[PDB]
């Protein structure tokens, strides 16, 4: 599907949390134009308590700037941006707005990378709606 999630953001969404980025933003995903941050197990256990594993979407803030994102749930955040920004800080705020799909069986490196680009396209489409886009200015990102 080209789009996912109901018209409005409602329970279980949104899910707000702040966590530390462990192991920095790797050069590999950076070379692919997908800044990636792995969130520390702590700070997400309670906020993600009853959520199924898989790929989620929403917004994330780093270095005082907000970007749309997709996150694999452990939590791996892939920021969506096309300018090759310099990400290095260790604290990130994330707001999960909806679910995209469950995890898929591993089928190689390129398939993994292509699924991420697809998830990103779908996330962008899914957040085009007013109930979703307003969270870019959420007080949590103050």
């Amino acid at each position: 599907p080209e789009i996912v999630g109901p018209e409005k953001v409602q329970s279980p969404y949104p899910i707000r949390f702040e966590g530390k980025v462990v192991h920095g933003f790797g050069r590999g995903s950076k070379e692919l134009g997908i800044p990636t941050a792995n969130i520390s197990e702590d700070a997400i256990q309670e906020l993600l308590r009853y959520r199924d594993s898989g790929v989620y979407f929403g917004y994330a803030m780093v270095q005082k700037r907000v970007f749309p994102m997709v996150m694999s749930v452990s939590a791996e955040v892939h920021l969506i941006e096309r300018q090759g920004e310099d990400f290095y800080e260790e604290i990130m705020r994330v707001i999960v707005l909806g679910y995209i799909r469950p995890e898929l069986n591993y089928a190689g490196l390129d398939k993994l990378i292509e699924d991420i680009h697809t998830d990103i396209r779908v996330a962008l489409n899914s957040m085009d709606r007013p109930s979703y886009s307003s969270y870019k200015k959420d007080p949590f990102f103050k």
